[PDB]
């Protein structure tokens, strides 16, 4: 994987635009006619994470599926992972390539992205933000609310910084899967732990969970502040989550507590926010049931103005 | 937040997304477009007695960072990046057209961050107006730490004045520099009033530098190995005091000398000019000399001529 020479065929045409810093590569679908929709995936997840739905939304939507830097064959960048970089690459996409506003969705850390582009794009550049199962607090080092990431995600992050290092500096995939099994963080059995690394993980940066693990993702973009701050309307799909009866540790994306401060913070800014618990959904639902996916995408973007 | 005096160019504001810009305009848009940036605590009329002269040559743009003067304050969001996409932004929604950009100490460090980091075509070139490379770093490739260089500035600006201003504890400020036993303190205004220029700043600026968390994602050896324009470094006073060991200035003469090394390595044109009896604001206390440097400089860049119309 520090090849970067890795890739395989996807059903979608790739292209790749130099933002400056990352050049970054993304997959098109629909019918430029159609409104623009741009996708950002979970972490680990390249921009085919929504090969499977981009068919169903390519009916309704001019569909942009990015590999945020750090990911897929975009950038690697050493030392310079923090949602704000994540961001503001983005907000460049939109700029040189969409040219239009977008309704932007992520699942998970591109559902934070999604709220961080609604609070801090440049004006006008998004319409609306879906953030499915987006880990909100819990995601940080100090949330202002519930469960931190030591309490719920990190210990996988830390095992991908341990044994596959920064840029797969280290890469013993073995080893980690050992010790994958051997965690007692009840979390870890969310995580893949194939015989062999998958494909979306050698197309992944470590330094990613590093930065998630050691709370610098976000040092500065604390969430609370960052929710305040949105200014299109947010929906929130809310998947599976449980409170482990052993160790305490949330598994899931984020806690009804958790989610519940989120839509407070929102709504007290002002703006429109909707909220689905979907309690039985996996967390990548856009990818393992896609088509109830493009429903409450397509549907609740039908509810937006023009 | 109204504490404001008046200039003698108009200001006007611009929205970024999340920071309004605040910025003052002058000369033809025949000439090259030239972007200056502020040291740390000093607003965009830092240059304003200097910008008469390069009005003449330059459609100046001076700007207020985030965090100083009119600009929006964004408790918590302090960092290279965020300052640096501003910028960025900045000049795709009013300058328009490609930039030298000319910055002063932590202006400075931005010249060199959006040299590397800006998007495709819009920097021309920068000017590094007595940045402190490594200096500036928490922990730095090269040389003294921020610790034992402007830190206990910083560290005071914190413990005294507060985020966003919310301790206000002047006096106290005052009576903490004079007792410092850093002899870099003397570097800084200690005046019996706050100056108008710092009551423009938000002092969790100096937190973010003093903490290491401006900079904790935008190191600087790997920054400068990834310019893409020419450079051109002033470096201006230092000296490193014998007893304790501070560097008194903004970098040393070895960071300096790594700085060029890794540009050079880079493949882009560096150039270095040492003035070490200069002001560490060069533009604001000799703006004849900064104006001669930077006018006479730019006249050697590639596209000078495309950039007159
Ligand atoms: C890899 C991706 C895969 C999901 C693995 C799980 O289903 C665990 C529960 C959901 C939380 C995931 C999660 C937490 C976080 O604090 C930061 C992140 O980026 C994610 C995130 O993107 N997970
Ligand atoms: C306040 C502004 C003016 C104070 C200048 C001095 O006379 C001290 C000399 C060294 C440079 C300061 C300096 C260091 C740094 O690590 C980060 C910075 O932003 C400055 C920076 O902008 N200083």
């Amino acid at each position: 994987p520090d090849s970067r020479n890795i890739f395989v065929s996807h059903r979608f045409p790739e292209r790749q635009v130099d933002l400056g810093e990352v050049v970054m590569n993304f997959a098109e679908a629909g019918s430029p006619d159609n409104p623009a929709l741009l996708l950002l995936p979970e972490q680990t997840g390249s921009w085919w994470s929504y090969e499977p739905v981009m068919g169903l939304l390519a009916e309704n939507f001019h569909v942009f599926a990015v590999d945020i830097r750090g990911q897929g064959r975009s950038t690697w960048t050493p030392r310079r992972y923090s949602l704000d970089n994540f961001g503001n690459d983005l907000v460049r996409f939109i700029a040189l390539v969409i040219k239009r506003p977008v309704v932007v969705a992520g699942n998970s850390s591109g559902g934070l992205l999604a709220a961080w582009l609604s609070a801090y794009a440049m004006p006008g550049q998004i319409r609306a933000a879906l953030c499915e199962d987006a880990p909100f607090f819990a995601s940080e080092l100090v949330p202002a609310y519930g469960h931190s990431v030591l309490q719920a995600a990190g210990p996988a992050f830390e095992l991908y910084r341990d044994f596959l290092g920064d840029q797969w500096s280290i890469g013993d995939w073995k080893g980690f899967v050992e010790a994958a099994k051997a965690s007692p963080a009840k979390a870890m059995q969310l995580f893949p732990t194939p015989d062999e690394a998958p494909q979306n993980l050698k197309e992944y940066d470590p330094e990613w969970g590093r930065a998630f693990f050691e709370g610098t993702v976000a040092l500065h973009c604390p969430h609370d502040r960052m929710l305040s701050q949105v200014k299109t309307p947010i929906l929130i799909t809310h998947h599976a989550r449980t409170i482990d009866p052993e160790t305490g540790e949330l598994l899931g994306a984020l806690s009804d507590l958790q989610a519940e401060h989120a839509q407070d913070i929102i709504r007290s800014a002002g703006v429109r926010v909707d909220y689905q618990s979907h309690p039985d959904a996996l967390h990548m639902m856009h990818l393992f049931d896609p088509a109830r996916y493009a429903e409450i995408l397509t549907s609740w973007s039908a509810t937006l103005p023009a």
